[PDB]
């Protein structure tokens, strides 16, 4: 069928936890093949390698090419443009992308286990909610004590758009299931959220047994010398 | 392109609420068609009036109506289709699922960091541990059901265990702080196949997250 | 005394569990010739099937038929008609029924357990109360935790009419007794109420061991 061309921003985990930041420019809907080429406006090292094509719906050619080393121009607010010409269309196509403006930072919340899970004494679950952030890219990582847990032990959903009270914002959730003996020893668990709009690119919250559905509040205030010639 | 057919279970929103439960046998082809179910059941099917998709095969489908009871009784349905552009007549079949499990529903109180801004408070509903992945989530305020455009539910993913295969889902609802202060109640209902009464409900209000007792001691010495 | 004809309405249990529906049209009063054939105004393919002439006392052998498949036109608001022909009645008569209108949503309350029997520590009584619904049809079931109890552990009264301002509503009650051991431990219980004026066909209220907060403030000099 008829072709199309798009442009994709770099992935979030490589801009936060990494060094390299590859853009990409793809070309789908091509009939058989091409000996095509691309165009990038900053080209101080633009080894735009292509690689092999893939096979798409019913039979289609889909080839693409990436551009390495573009982290600090992306963070400074620059602009990138891709444009390709090929046999199987009349005119060259074009596309552009830029770093987003007018963003918001998330509100992170970590919730204690429900009351009826603590009685059966087998496993408990903790919930991590992030809310109200403007681009839809986000990461979630869990810790036990001060050591990171492996990725295959929890479940994270996707970022979706919430009902509107003004500006459009997003939200995401996650749950982690831990042993009910570690909750009663006094171990602490922590939830980390990384986003484009946060100051140092990560923030965290922490919870344990004494903080959350506490059923007891103990506080003792001692004031030593209230009548004591304050100079 | 390529020819391919499938069957589809009836939708849960009509198996649970009001019994008009259809059963659809679709097919992608014409690179006139027939269908035949193994229960004849008197009332014949309809042939789909043949939308095409994605520059490819002009797809046609068929719908057998009235399958609310024998789906629940445990029968088997098969659909066999035929087209001139096919070598042999194709087939598939579908039944009701075995070894099901019922979900555990929890409604969580809002976080303490949020009530100090006087804007809106958020409530969180969680359903966990059910084996067939079809489920419904609805919210209420008192007795009035809220419209669908007022809240947000996610998809029903598969949770990481090793015993068997179970699933989970979440949902949030943001209500006004003045209604939370006034003492109104909000509910979360969940519909599933494996529940004996098809629904279960949890309720919450501004109390019952409040602590049991507080001990303060000031020592002026 | 006269051989009378009547018409019923479908039972709320299977109408709310969704799988089928019935509608029965009765003639009794005299043991006559069993030429009792019955005429229904609509027929959704499968017509009426009369059973046996079911026996009764002192010659009052009844004759009555029932057609199946009356979920969708009954819920939409159709108007059904029944008439019979058996030789004693030479001039039979019309029987029209209709889904009721102007319904009210009920109010359900669960009351905690009087401390007079809580002092004795043998058993406690829980009371579920419904009030303010327009037709005289309910379903009351009890649960514990997330498991449903069998129907022989509790009793339930019938639906009386309350006298109040202007219009006519109704009320039901029931009573459950449970061991004080796990109730002291903290096991939770719940009461469900089924009605056709509710949007999702059910409501549910739970209860658990309403206490306020204790506050201890001490100053030491
Ligand atoms: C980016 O592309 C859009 C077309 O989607 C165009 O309207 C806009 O002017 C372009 N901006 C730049 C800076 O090229
Ligand atoms: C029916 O479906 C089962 C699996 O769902 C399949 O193994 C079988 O071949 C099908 N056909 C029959 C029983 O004719």
């Amino acid at each position: 069928c008829h072709p199309r061309l798009s442009l994709h921003r770099p992935a979030l985990e490589d801009l936060l936890l990494g060094s390299e930041a590859n853009l990409t420019c793809t070309l789908t809907g091509l009939r058989d093949a091409s000996g095509a080429t691309f165009t990038w406006t900053p080209s101080s090292g633009k080894s735009a390698v292509q690689g092999p094509p893939e096979r798409d719906l019913c039979g289609c050619y889909s080839v693409s090419s990436v551009l390495p080393g573009c982290a600090q121009p992306w963070n400074h607010g620059e602009t990138f443009t891709c444009t390709a010409a090929h046999p199987e269309l009349k005119t060259p196509l074009t596309a552009n992308i830029t770093k987003s403006g007018n963003t918001f930072r998330p509100e992170v919340h970590l919730l204690p286990p429900p009351s009826e899970e603590l009685a059966l004494n087998e496993l408990v679950t903790l919930t991590c909610l992030a809310r109200g952030f403007s681009p839809k890219d986000v990461l979630v990582r869990w810790l036990q004590g001060s050591q990171e847990l492996p990725r295959e032990k929890y479940l994270t959903w996707a970022s979706r758009q919430e009902p509107s009270q003004g500006t459009t914002t997003y939200a995401v959730t996650s749950i982690l299931r831990v042993a009910a003996e570690d909750w009663k020893k006094g171990e602490t668990f922590s939830c980390m959220v990384g986003h484009e709009a946060l100051p140092l690119a990560f923030t965290q919250k922490t919870i344990d047994r004494l903080a959350g559905k506490p059923t007891h509040i103990n506080v003792s205030v001692v004031m030593a010398e209230a009548d004591g010639t304050c100079y």
